[PDB]
């Protein structure tokens, strides 16, 4: 089976497995080469299949700290219709590679939402992993169960008081369109907190806490966006920005409980926009991540996951440096996307922008090379003329 980039409903419908690998080493090559940091050594991450969280995986690993892993996601594999997620194929090769230089890397392909999936976690952590110091929530869902009581609390990205009409990126089709969001209703900013707010990392916390599962003076953190402008409507004072306020004041009461008990601490790292499979279906985050990306190239300040999770280690976290919070308590490696001059660049770039014109004035071609990337499409070192073997792919396990 040959297989190539094509999409159904405007979502890629297989990815490239082998691509997927090599993606992986490239980030893992990033880390090798970067001067490294020191201080974890045992760290748990929800969300560690792809993204910011694959991201934090590799980092911890491989970009010094040789830091052993757990990491807990929701993947699926093959079946006899779908060759199986990025994120499924992220796990598996990222266990190849840490396995080959001697790191335990654990994988629970679960839900974390799950009561059962974090007493499996912690029974391993308690038997056989040994205690947490850094513990980093990274999850991006449509859905929440509450286990107990079977509700279902559905994630919904709408704007609050006025619907939304805007520009974006169709990848698909290499155009700008228009995106319709609509005004939510009381119960659906519920449920979107209920999904996308802070109840189930502090959840996490409290039972790894209580279950004596962090080493003193671990540290743990969850990612957050704030962004511009631009993007207010749609994010920021949307649904999905009412529940990272409720993220951020629940990262408070988690820092509180943390130092009494064994002088650790909690915060939400405030991180900047780029595509990954979550973003890349925000809608309007195409064309603004788009002339970001343009904007900061020019700058030679462009990031992409592995860079900004590097930077945020060595440079802020794990530093000789003393760690600096803003006003909020909240860590900011949205520092360069929301400099000044960045941004007014990016304001006059939109401003001037038209469906004709955005390759020229945007970098679409960058924008769309790392969504193609992340799915296996379009990396150097992968010879996408050859078939490859179902049944060889379907063996592979986390
Ligand atoms: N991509 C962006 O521009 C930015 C993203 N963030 C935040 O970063 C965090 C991670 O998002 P990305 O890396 O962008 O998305 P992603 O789609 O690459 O990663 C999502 C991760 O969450 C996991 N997940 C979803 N439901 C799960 C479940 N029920 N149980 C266990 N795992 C589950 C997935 O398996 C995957 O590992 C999110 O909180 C997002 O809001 C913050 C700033 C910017
Ligand atoms: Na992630």
């Amino acid at each position: 089976m040959i297989v190539k980039a094509k999409f159904v409903k405007g979502f890629i419908r297989d990815v490239h497995p082998y691509g997927c690998r090599r993606e992986v080493l490239n980030q893992i090559d990033y880390c090798k080469k970067a001067i490294g940091f020191r201080g974890p050594k045992k760290v748990l991450i929800v969300g560690a299949s792809s993204g910011f969280g694959l991201a934090t995986r590799i980092s911890v690993a491989f970009g010094g700290p040789e830091a052993h892993t757990i990491g807990v996601s929701y993947e699926t594999g093959a079946t006899d219709r779908r060759i199986g997620t990025a994120g499924w194929y992220n796990n598996i090769f990222f266990k190849e590679f840490a396995k080959k230089k001697g790191l335990v890397a654990k994988n629970f392909i679960e839900d974390a939402f799950s009561n059962e999936t974090k007493d499996k976690v912690i029974k391993y952590i308690k038997d056989e992993f040994g205690k947490i110091d850094l513990f980093v929530y990274s999850l991006a869902a449509p859905r929440r169960k509450d286990y107990k009581t079977g509700n279902v609390y559905t994630s919904r990205i709408k704007t609050i008081l006025g619907d939304f009409e805007g520009p974006t990126i169709d990848v698909e089709r290499d155009e700008i369109t228009l995106k319709k969001v609509s005004s939510a209703s009381i119960e659906e900013i519920e449920e979107t907190r209920k999904v996308m707010g802070g109840e189930d990392w502090q959840e996490w916390c409290e039972e790894l806490l209580y279950e004596d599962c962090f080493s003193d003076k671990a540290t743990t953190i969850a990612y957050s966006y704030i962004g511009s402008p631009r993007t207010y409507k749609i994010y920021r004072e949307g649904t999905i920005g009412i529940a990272k306020k409720d993220l951020e004041d629940k990262a408070k009461l988690i820092n509180e409980k943390l130092n009494r008990v064994i002088g650790g601490r909690a915060f939400v790292s405030v991180n900047k926009a780029l595509v990954t499979k979550a973003s890349a279906y925000i809608p309007t985050f195409p064309l603004y991540a788009a002339i970001l990306y343009k904007v900061m190239k020019e700058k030679n300040i462009h990031e992409n996951c592995i860079m900004q999770i590097e930077r945020m280690f060595s440079e802020k976290i794990y530093s000789n440096e003393k760690i600096q919070f803003d006003d909020k308590g909240r860590l900011r490696m949205d520092d360069l996307e929301l400099r000044k001059d960045v941004q007014d660049e990016v304001d006059r770039i939109w401003s001037n922008i038209t469906p004709e014109n955005f390759k020229e004035l945007s970098d679409y071609k960058g924008y769309k090379k790392e969504f193609m990337n992340l799915n296996g499409f379009d990396l150097d070192g992968v010879d996408y003329s050859k078939d490859l073997d179902i049944e060889l792919l379907r063996k592979l396990e986390p």
